[PDB]
């Protein structure tokens, strides 16, 4: 419940960021840089959540389709394989979502993103990269509401599409608890911005949504977004 101690894990991991908690439309802030919570950032791979929903709902793909790897080299060897939407989500495989995005196309993408009102709701002109280098931007409080709605099936999509994307996002399962969430890491902008947006599904059915945002640098291990989040949810006794 403090708020000062959570400042000190942020203090020591020599980062700058904010953890936004939403418990039934009540927003709390934690970190060492609470001002981040209202500044716009590129969403990075957290936009895969809304990309999937738009693609599924408009029947540009489905949860069974297998995306074929056509042999070109990709940033990670784990990405060099055939995979579904959901497997691409768990690995944040940009090429699959770029292909998806190109099927949706610019008009449909822009119309949906502003109908959802996602962040600043601007995708510019290149349909396959606006979530990594602009011009699409989003504050971390806006991300905790988005994933909050998704968790309660309240987004302006059908419920079956939402439920489909939610099963793509299961991260841990321990003690009757479930953690869902999506990581992001914009490595190609300065300063780098890391994301971990999701929700906790407590055994009694309660839902607490979070959006960890932090400045990033090339040397940190990717698990730093998980470490900081997990021990903050334990400190706040959400888990
Ligand atoms: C999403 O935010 C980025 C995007 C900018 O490429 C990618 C890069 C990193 S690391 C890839 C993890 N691979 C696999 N098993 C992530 C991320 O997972 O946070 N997403």
């Amino acid at each position: 419940g403090h708020n000062q101690v959570i400042h000190q894990y942020f203090d020591e991991k020599n980062t700058s960021g904010v953890l936004v908690i939403q418990t039934d439309k009540k927003i709390n802030l934690y970190g060492n840089a609470l001002s981040r919570a209202n500044t716009e950032y590129v969403p990075a791979s957290t936009f895969k959540m809304l990309n999937a929903l738009i693609g599924l709902e408009n029947q540009k793909t489905d949860i069974n389709e297998i995306f074929k790897w056509k042999g070109e080299k990709r940033s990670f060897t784990a990405w060099e394989k055939d995979m579904t939407l959901g497997e691409a989500m768990k690995l944040s495989a940009v090429p699959v979502y770029q292909e998806l995005a190109r099927r949706i196309g610019l008009d449909l993408m822009q119309k949906e993103v502003k109908r959802i009102g996602f962040g600043n709701a601007e995708i510019g002109q290149q349909v396959d990269n606006f979530w990594l280098v602009g011009p699409l931007k989003v504050t971390p409080i806006q991300e905790v509401e988005f994933v909050s709605q998704l968790a309660h099936t309240q987004l302006p999509f059908s419920e079956k599409v939402q439920a489909n994307v939610k099963n793509m996002l299961l991260l841990e399962e321990s003690n009757g608890y479930k953690i869902f969430g999506k990581t992001g890491w914009a490595m190609d902008i300065k300063p780098q911005v890391g994301w971990l947006t999701g929700w906790v599904e407590q055994p009694d059915g309660k839902i607490v949504a979070f959006a960890l945002n932090m400045e990033m640098r090339s040397e940190m291990p990717a698990s730093i977004r998980n470490e900081l989040l997990m021990k903050s949810l334990k400190q706040l006794n959400i888990i």
